[PDB]
């Protein structure tokens, strides 16, 4: 078929195969700040590092440099709600879902 929208270059199967370079994580649903789901997902667990690894314009969430709690919480807070790419350029493009 065809798609367009926000994540129409990086959808569920497209994020999976897109970002099958690194491992993924899942949390229990509920919204969750970028800087706790990266810490959880093991992008940068050291709370200082985490907070810079978020506050940098080198964490492209779903391809868009988004480096604030008022920028992203969860997958449904970035796409309509499937997964999310965390393209932390200093590390890699880790993969986030919910339960």
């Amino acid at each position: 078929a065809l798609f367009s929208g926000d994540i129409a270059n990086l959808t569920a199967a497209e994020i999976e195969q897109g970002f099958k370079d690194v491992p993924s994580f899942v949390h229990e649903g509920g919204d969750v700040p970028l800087v706790e789901l990266l810490v959880s997902a093991g992008i940068s667990p050291s709370k200082r590092q985490a907070r810079e690894d978020i506050q940098n314009g080198a964490i492209y969430v779903n391809g868009e440099r988004l480096q604030d709690v008022g920028a992203i919480l969860t997958a449904e807070h970035r796409l309509e709600g499937r997964f999310t790419v965390i393209r932390r350029g200093k590390k890699k493009y880790y993969l986030i879902r919910y339960a």
